[PDB]
């Protein structure tokens, strides 16, 4: 008896890569052309690194290469969806599940607006939620900053984890 | 008992005028702030924390820069429709915190009204609301006065 | 009931040979410029259990124009925001931080940090997240002219 129920958690990821050679990036899974890449050992994809950092800080669980160091061969070049349902397995067995997630790419180019909803659809099926329980945005530092001189992308996001 | 988290960041550029506008508040200033709205960066990060917890999207989805008609709007009225649309989807504000990114002004004189006129906009009591502000040191954009950049958070309960 | 808090703190590089982060002494090339000790990871901290509270942020509560928080240790300012968070009905149900820096290298100190800061906080170790990443060499912190926290908090009602 007397044991904690209903307990939620709060988590923060920011992540950066800079631009680099490329004919596309990817963020939330979705491939947007562009006339660079961003420079990554896989996919570069901001976006879903730090939406895993997020879960990950919110269960007390480190961060992504506390559980996927390069030293390791089975993620080496890995899917960043497939390293999202893997942090989404690792905070369900600490005893977490998704309440709501909450994301912004911070970026003065490309446009990111008419990806948003393709994003949404496949970060709510790696997170095992609906789409209402996703929200991606984005915002240019109105040509400040090292995003603003188009040097490369960062990503806030925020999650809040339920007791399962 | 459901809650949502959300965030908003966002960034507006120093341009001429005899003053800012943050968190409803006409703070005289040697700059103003660039913007199609009238450039309140506070409530504009609080609009897209709400809207983000209530998976509404940005602040930009609802009010375009494309529509004159939005041109020079009151951020105030445009953080009084997020609430309400926020509300229709069920959620009310459990709490806010925001920071103001900012080298100059000074925005201490001016905090506790800013806490009074959101508390107004967002329906709550002035005690779930928390406005701060910080320097960077002089470092980066905001050190060398080029603009201004604000971080909001937002807790949001079931109605 | 539950309150989210946000906190966001900077400082610059200046002459010195270690910095203090999350309570911790980390050999340096600079130090870090402050009125306190300069631990940038309680700093932040501390702002966002105030933010979340409604009480402001530190500066508000120990003024960098006092000279008596002149070097002061973060973990005792630390503690008191702890205190007056719980005066007025709040305590920690966890927090999570990022460390943004270039250097030095954060990894071999998290564990460190994370225990002293757990004590300060009143919490058990497994309600408190450090992380560290960089800029990928872009911006202030990619410069290493300085570093950078970005923290978030949940309080839980008393
Ligand atoms: N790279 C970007 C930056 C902003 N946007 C969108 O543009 C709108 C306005 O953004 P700004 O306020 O940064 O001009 C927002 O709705 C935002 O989501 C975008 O679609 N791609
Ligand atoms: N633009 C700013 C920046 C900081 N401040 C206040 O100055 C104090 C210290 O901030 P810094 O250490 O960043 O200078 C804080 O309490 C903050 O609220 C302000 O009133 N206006
Ligand atoms: N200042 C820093 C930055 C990163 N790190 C480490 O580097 C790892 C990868 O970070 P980056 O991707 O930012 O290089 C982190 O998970 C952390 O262990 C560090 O130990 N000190
Ligand atoms: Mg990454
Ligand atoms: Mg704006
Ligand atoms: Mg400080």
């Amino acid at each position: 008896a007397h044991h904690h129920h209903h307990h939620m958690r709060i988590g923060h990821g920011y992540d950066v890569h800079r631009f680099g050679e490329g004919d596309f990036i990817t963020l939330g899974g979705v491939r947007i052309p562009h006339k660079h890449g961003l420079v990554a050992h896989s996919d570069g994809d901001v976006l879903l690194h730090a939406l895993s950092d997020a879960l990950l800080g919110a269960a007390a669980l480190g961060d992504i290469g506390k559980h996927f160091p390069d030293t390791d061969p089975r993620f080496k070049g890995a899917d960043s969806r497939a390293l999202l349902r893997h942090v989404v397995a690792i905070v369900a067995e600490k005893g977490w599940k998704v309440g709501n997630v909450d994301a912004t790419i911070v970026a003065q180019a490309p446009k990111m607006a008419p990806h948003i909803e393709t994003m949404r659809g496949l970060i709510a099926e790696d997170l095992g939620v609906a789409v209402d329980q996703v929200n991606v945005k984005a915002t240019t530092t109105e040509r400040l900053g090292f995003t603003g001189r188009e040097e490369g992308i960062a990503v806030h996001a925020v999650a809040l984890l339920m007791a399962r």
